[PDB]
RNA sequence: GUGAACCGGAUUGCCGUCAGGAAAUUAGGUGCGCUUAGCAGUAUUCCCCACGCUGUGGG
């Protein structure tokens, strides 16, 4: 079975008061970390009833869970949802008990069977990472002139078109090359939004020699983390019931750590 | 093992009954925060592993 749990955030009021919940989604990776301390081990929950002690993420279970943040929802108040799909339970009371001010509603989670016949319509949101791999010769310095060196980097960069073709097009064109394999065949695609998705990751780094011993001094770097982000809403039809399945609960691209790939799909 | 050694200033006691700081006070008169900007139609996306001469998988 499948486990769906939906969050809300305000992401509005008063601007001159300190909102935690809205600045919590300024960093994808903080976001993935938040939603990854909702999966606790059986003997830390034990050991620390209250989650009051440090954070370790080896205390923490992995799985693939995967999650999507939407925005501009309505009725005289502004609101950011965040729904996860996962393979587990997850425990919102043990991960929000100390920051129920970053919510402005109860977490919500259900449960998700999904059993698709051959030839059905569907109505299909899902947001991408459009990448892809190339071999780039290296320029660096630019003070003034471009040099060049001998080194070819083997690089993930943006998705790039022709300067005759819409982005809408190429897209359509790069989802279609791959829904063969995935299992369905889409019947319309349009493009939403197209932007960049930032954030920033901390990384241990040596400094000096203990002078007891046993280790270091250590500090921390932090390395940027940039992604190209494509929504896209349509409808498809399913090729075969079996691989469709697959397709689901795994992702149609990559960095589905950071919540890049989900199918939510409604009967049309 | 020294004008040194042995060596208690000790027993008893309430400072209690008395007291209005009180009559009177406007802190008022004058003042633009103003000139400015796509979260988007791109030409390298920070790191790692495997298969090829771009496609999978992890942060």
């Amino acid at each position: 079975m499948i486990y769906l749990s939906r969050l809300l955030i305000d992401t509005g009021g008063n601007p001159d008061r300190p909102r935690p919940g809205r600045k919590w989604l300024d960093n994808i990776y903080n976001v993935h970390r938040r939603l990854s301390m909702a999966f606790p081990s059986g003997l830390r929950r034990e050991q620390d009833p209250h989650f009051l002690k440090p954070f370790s993420p080896n205390d923490f279970q992995k799985t693939p869970f995967l999650f999507r943040v939407d925005n501009n929802i309505d009725g005289n108040d502004k609101r950011a949802i965040i729904i996860v799909q996962s393979v587990l339970e997850p425990d919102w009371d043990y991960c929000f008990q100390n920051a129920l001010d970053f919510l402005a509603a109860p977490p919500e989670t259900k449960e998700y069977n999904p059993e698709f016949k051959a030839g059905q319509l569907l109505r299909f949101r899902l947001r991408v990472n459009a990448s892809v791999r190339r071999h780039i010769p290296e320029m660096v310095q630019q003070d003034g002139q471009t040099i060049e060196t001998g080194k070819i980097l083997h690089k993930r960069v943006s998705l790039t078109w022709d300067a005759s073709s819409t982005p809408d097009q190429a897209l359509a064109d790069w989802l279609a090359a791959k829904s063969p394999k995935l299992g369905f065949t889409l019947q319309r695609c349009e493009l939403l939004q197209l932007g960049w998705v930032y954030g920033s990751k901390p990384e241990p780094k040596n400094v000096k020699v203990k002078e007891q011993g046993q280790g270091y001094w250590r500090e921390h770097k932090y390395n940027p983390l940039r992604f190209r982000a494509a929504l896209l809403e349509g409808v498809l039809e399913v090729d075969d019931p079996k691989l469709f399945l697959k397709t689901l609960s795994s992702g149609i691209g990559k960095a589905k750590s950071f919540g890049f790939g989900l199918l939510s799909v409604l009967p049309i």
